[PDB]
């Protein structure tokens, strides 16, 4: 009794699934709160932890880790949700606690990890108001070294006419996602700017949870992980695509909604930029 959520279907991840491209070989870099490695529709294949105080990378005191970990893998098997990239090889990179904060430094020392341990994608649902120099070399480091890099726009709404998306979204080499419903339309958290590329669905999203549980979240950390997902599912059909090829084919075959101050250039369509 397996369930797909509805974002997995949105983005049109299933049509993919049957023609055999499931992500597999894909090593996805999942830099978060840590993954519950224990839960039954998950299957971590690595990881490692930069928090000082939680040294194992595979206990999740938060939840929020496990929960976008599910969005991008949970396995294809008779239990719990389905995956957009179910036969990808999830890596958990500790970067975040139990409070769901971490330092500039960690998260860092974890990219810096993901680029020397080979990651394809990393998805970053984390972001903060302010960047540095270190931070944007990090990620402009790992895009030089042929790794799709994906984060969360930012649950920051609209502001005068300012972007409120925030880093490492924020830096041209990131792509930036923000969040819709179900009916495609904005979630009125989502962050907005010129900085924002592509959508994707972040409202009541259900995924895995510690503990062998599931539950729904809301927010652009939700909408990132459809978007690694999909960006895994696009190499597993076209290995020999460059990062920028993968960018390229997922930001040119959106489904136009709305300006792309508020929208990017739409919300995803995985069917349509795997090819
Ligand atoms: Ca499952
Ligand atoms: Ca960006």
């Amino acid at each position: 009794a397996q369930s797909v959520p509805y974002g997995v279907s949105q983005i049109k991840a299933p049509a993919l699934h049957s023609q055999g491209y499931t992500g597999s070989n894909v090593k996805v870099a999942v830099i978060d709160s840590g993954i519950d490695s224990s839960h039954p529709d998950l299957k971590v294949a690595g990881g490692a932890s930069f928090v000082p105080s939680e040294t194992n990378p595979f206990q999740d005191n938060n939840s929020h880790g496990t929960h976008v970990a599910g969005t991008v893998a949970a396995l294809d098997n008779s239990i719990g949700v389905l995956g957009v990239a179910p036969s990808a090889s999830l890596y958990a990179v500790k970067v975040l606690g139990a409070d769901g904060s971490g330092q500039y430094s960690w998260i860092i020392n974890g990219i810096e990890w993901a680029i020397a341990n080979n990651m394809d994608v990393i998805n970053m649902s984390l972001g903060g108001p302010s960047g540095s120099a270190a931070l944007k070399a990090a990620v402009d480091k790992a895009v030089a070294s042929g790794v799709v890099v994906v984060a969360a726009a930012g649950n920051e709404g609209t502001s005068g006419s300012s972007s409120t998306v925030g880093y490492p979204a924020k830096y041209p080499s990131v792509i930036a996602v923000g969040a819709v419903d179900s009916s495609n339309q904005r979630a009125s958290f989502s962050s907005v700017g010129p900085e924002l590329d592509v959508m994707a669905p972040g409202v009541s999203i259900c995924s895995t949870l510690p503990g062998n549980k599931y539950g729904a979240y809301s927010g652009t950390s939700m909408a990132s992980p459809h978007v690694a997902g999909a960006a895994a599912l696009i190499l597993s059909k076209h290995p020999n695509w460059t990062n920028t090829q993968v960018r390229s084919s997922l930001e040119n075959t959106t489904t136009y909604l709305g300006d792309s101050f508020y929208y990017g250039k739409g919300l995803i369509n995985v069917q349509a930029a795997a090819q």
